């Protein structure tokens, strides 16, 4: 029924309670724990979840059962048994985008939770405006180095008629080109998207890291290309405190991590174009974006500098290499001034974030393994914390690329 | 297409599906509503038969003689047994197979690659605490090999009804006294603060120091637990040191060679083993990430970062991570020079990579736990992490067991 969670550092012991408010089942059955798996594959259903969500909604600013609620409910009511759908209120809408941060459980950063700016775009009505939306956004976001987090939600789902989507799975994004030699010059995990921008008419470059185009798709019409103005996406050119050389490498990253093919799930509304950005971690740019061996892969370059053994696992020289690499990207982000926080601090914070929510909720939904960083996972507190997962609504869900 | 768990691995982009995950004839954890695949602990008539049933048919698979006369009459025999003892008795051989199909079956384990090599030595006569005490003395001798060190067992006599258990009370065959001391700190390992203090009501005089070996507190059925000191020469340790940071080896830290767990159950085809203590050797990890580095066991990272001049002021640094890795090097590299078989974190989970595609050949799947099998220190670094894995219970098995006091 309630489930036990232990810290095996402290002893400490809770009970998670939230679990109950779950309606939407996950991927393990009492058989198997498919927990680590990265995805797995009426008008009765809307009406209940939005009066589920307009009752979080009142409760939230506890105006619990009185009038404005009731209204509000009937309002509703009203809306889907005449159209088989209904609208959110500005407010209602700034109240669920908060809480499908707050509700994911892959997610280090919910301390922040509370802490989220949040652009209607729901009356836009062209690829052309969602360009202009995204460009007030990453402006937003960036702020000149001091990063704050924001959501742009573009317009909801609707019963037989195309999505507003961002072809782009983040908003700024460097592109992969497929190379004769079989290689990949620039980013591999985006090698098909900037292959499609290229397809829909793009010249691309020839280097490392060079800034995507975004693919925005109004509904039922091929989607139409936008060149980001290059002064808006801010870039933190990386170098070493103590290593001279590393420079010399010519390695960078942008500043804004921004997701941008992301569904957003609020009292059973869908928004299939609903971008959300906060601040990176530094190990994921210092330990997947640039050390994974499907993406830029650079590890051994930086050790052979390094000058280490490289003929051997048994010398360490992956993790000492790895270890430089994080650095830099912190010293980095930290010299020009750009918000980026390391996973000592953002695990400190998250487990303060278990402790606010424990008191408040009666648990938090938490994926271990992504909320275990990439490197020193045992030296940070959360790695010693059991953590339950679980989905609460309104969620972040993943969806299928559009073409 | 596939009724079973799809299982993908994000860095080559290769799928499988486990096949073998329908064999399970045991509950975890989880359910639809939630997922708790990060908790440590999770919460006989007819019974029996089936278990018994079920395991001499694994048995009878594996020699390939399913079907077969001998097989329909060990049946027989077994129930026959059943339906008189209310117990059975396993044969050698099937000993031999059960116990390795429990560490081959084992989810958390990295190192099933060396599954099929096991020495499993019977001990299924053993009839006092002295004895056991042999036994374990004879186990550690042919494991350690002089740091040559070979995966082995030694099985004890099985749970009967209506007499008491065999039981070694220690967590494991080696480990270091925890005293508790004066000012609330821990001199030792604070692991092991009850175990120590429960050796030294039972007679022991304990030593001083922070590497202190513990001695065993050894329980024959319905018999108070006797204490057995293991002589020094037969416990292999290694003294720790850096290839170039010269002061390392002044820190006078050290470790044992011989990983052998002692407190575990072994459960094949429904009979139990509440004493069967196995051995193998270490990942380097283990030592020098968390019994060395966890804030609740040795904790010497903020000493070793501070003799590296490093700045511990602020996280920011990444002091925690630059000391974490030079104690791990300095774990490899002693257990090299001393000679003592070790396998850094690299080369073990590439192993596992290869243990994960020869069972998806030979049993159509892997039960292995994602947070037990990345390793404690850079993760990502090595190709478990980008692994989907299923998690589920064969058995044979081994358990968690709770303390026998
Ligand atoms: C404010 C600073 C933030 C930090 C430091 C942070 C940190 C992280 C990290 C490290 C991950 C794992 C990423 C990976 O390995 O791919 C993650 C996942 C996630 N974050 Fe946060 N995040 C922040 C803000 C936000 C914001 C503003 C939102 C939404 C408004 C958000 C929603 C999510 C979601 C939905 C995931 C799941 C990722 C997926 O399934 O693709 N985060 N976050
Ligand atoms: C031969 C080299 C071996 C290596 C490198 C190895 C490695 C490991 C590691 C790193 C763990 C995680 C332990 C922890 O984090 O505390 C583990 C757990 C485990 N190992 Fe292995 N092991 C080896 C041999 C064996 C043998 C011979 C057996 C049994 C016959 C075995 C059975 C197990 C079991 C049952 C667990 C789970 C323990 C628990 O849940 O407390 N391993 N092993
Ligand atoms: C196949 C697949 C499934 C899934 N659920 N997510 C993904 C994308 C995972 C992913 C990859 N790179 C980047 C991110 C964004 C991480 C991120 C997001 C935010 C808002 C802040 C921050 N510091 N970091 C997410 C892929
Ligand atoms: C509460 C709890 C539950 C549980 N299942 N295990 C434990 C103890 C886990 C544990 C701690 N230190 C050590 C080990 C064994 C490590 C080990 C064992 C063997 C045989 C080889 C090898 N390389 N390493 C296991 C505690
Ligand atoms: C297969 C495995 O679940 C997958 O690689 C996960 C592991 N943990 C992760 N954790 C984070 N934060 N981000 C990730 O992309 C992943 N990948
Ligand atoms: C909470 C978490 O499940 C727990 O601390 C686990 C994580 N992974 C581990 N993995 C191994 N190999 N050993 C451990 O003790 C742990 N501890
Ligand atoms: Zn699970």
């Amino acid at each position: 029924k309630f489930p036990r969670v232990k810290n095996w550092e402290l002893g400490s012991i809770t009970y998670d309670t939230l679990c109950a408010q779950s309606q939407q089942d996950g991927p393990c059955t009492p058989r198997r724990c498919l927990g680590s798996l990265v995805l797995p594959r009426p008008a009765e259903q809307l009406l209940s979840q939005a009066r589920d969500f307009i009752n979080q909604y009142y409760s939230s600013i506890k105006r619990s059962g009185s009038q404005a609620h009731e209204e509000r409910l009937q309002e509703v009511e009203a809306e889907v048994a005449s159209t088989g759908t209904y609208h959110l209120r500005e407010s209602e809408l700034v109240f669920g985008a908060k809480q499908a941060w707050r509700n994911a459980p892959r997610c280090v950063g919910r301390i922040q939770w509370g802490k989220l700016q949040v652009f209607d775009a729901r009356d836009c009505s062209s690829a052309q405006e969602m360009f202009t939306y995204i460009c007030n956004h990453i402006k937003y976001a960036t702020n000149r180095g001091n990063l704050r987090s924001a959501i742009t939600v573009f317009p909801q789902r609707a019963p037989g008629r195309g999505d507003f989507r961002i072809w782009n799975s983040q908003l700024v994004r460097y592109a992969g080109y497929r190379q004769q030699d079989g290689s990949v010059r620039g980013d591999p995990a985006n090698v098909e998207i900037t292959e499609l921008c290229i397809q829909h008419g793009w010249t691309p470059g020839n280097g490392r890291f060079d800034v995507l185009p975004l693919l925005l798709q109004a509904p039922d019409e091929a989607p139409e290309l936008f060149v980001l103005p290059p002064e808006l996406v801010l870039e933190v050119p990386l170098e070493h405190p103590t290593l001279e050389w590393f420079a010399a490498l010519g390695l960078r990253w942008y500043a804004l991590p921004a997701v941008s093919n992301m569904l957003l799930e609020i009292g059973g509304l869908e928004f299939s174009a609903a971008p959300f950005s906060g601040w990176y971690m530094s190990t994921e740019i210092g330990t997947r974006n640039l050390c994974d061996p499907h993406r830029y892969n650079i590890l051994e370059d930086v050790a052979v500098c390094m000058d280490l053994d490289t003929r051997t696992t048994s010398s360490l020289w992956k993790d000492k290499a790895a270890v430089e690499i994080n650095l830099a990207v912190l010293h980095s982000f930290q010299l020009a001034k750009v918000t980026i926080v390391d996973h000592h601090a953002a695990t400190v914070s998250f487990m303060k974030h278990l402790d606010n929510e424990q008191k408040a909720r009666g648990g938090c939904p938490a994926d271990w393994a992504w909320i275990v960083p990439p490197i020193s996972g045992s030296l940070t507190p959360v790695f010693h914390q059991e953590m339950v997962n679980y989905i609460l609504s309104p969620a972040f869900r993943y969806q299928p690329d559009p073409w």
